[PDB]
């Protein structure tokens, strides 16, 4: 029966950072090379999500109360032709806001600007898993990366990019995952190879073969 006046809205629903000068330098070279050899992006994406189940199953073993939120240990293939949209699904550690910010938008510096140097020096893309910088490879079939996260000390919340040399940071209200890292990549019009069936099945089976951890494809 009275008259609400919202005098404060409180935290920011979206926080805009900034990439490092090197991260944001490289991300654009990755969006415009014409590289061919650009299934790579899911093998350095699941790799980079065994990375992450190893730290939720090495912490664990010191304290099984932080698989509470999630059991198992797997890694899901999520293909979408309708949103144009290939989900990738991990139950590792996940990140803390504070961590999601800094690992994705700050500590990248470093091995990025040695993997440019490399290809100064004639590297090739396919070895950007060894700078530790290979999440970003995702670009090169994708237009818009989007990270759902979720960890035992924090909320949900979701990284967005275009490569526009910045990334927005807000609460994810929507699907609980429970726990890990989400990646929902937005593919490029031309690279929807990667949305198909049989496509996934190579790719993980010529690649990612070494991982320890089961790679079911929801396709």
């Amino acid at each position: 029966s009275h008259m609400p006046e919202e005098v404060h809205h409180g935290e920011e629903e979206v926080e805009t950072f900034a990439f490092q000068a090197e991260i944001a330098q490289l991300m654009s070279l990755i969006i415009n090379t014409f590289y061919s050899n650009k299934e790579i992006f899911l093998r350095e994406l699941i790799s980079n999500a065994s990375d992450a189940l190893d730290k939720i199953r090495y912490e664990s073993l010191t304290d099984p109360s932080k698989l509470d939120s999630g059991k198992e240990l797997k890694i899901d293939i999520i293909p979408n032709p309708q949103e144009r949209t290939l989900t990738l699904v991990d139950t590792g550690i996940g990140m803390t806001k504070a961590d999601l910010i800094n690992n994705l938008g700050t500590i990248a510096k470093s091995g990025t600007k040695a993997f440019m140097e490399a290809l100064q020096a004639g590297a090739d893309i396919s070895m950007i898993g060894q700078f530790g910088v290979g999440f970003y490879s995702a670009y090169l079939v994708a237009e818009k990366v989007v990270v759902i996260t979720k960890h035992n000390d924090d909320e949900q919340y979701a990284w967005e990019s275009s490569a526009g040399g910045s990334f927005t940071v807000r609460a994810d209200h929507g699907e609980p995952i429970g726990r890990g890292t989400k990646v929902i990549l937005h593919l490029k019009e031309d690279q929807t190879e990667y949305l198909e069936e049989r496509r996934v099945k190579e790719v993980v089976k010529k690649h990612s073969q070494f991982i320890g951890y089961p790679i079911t494809l929801y396709l």
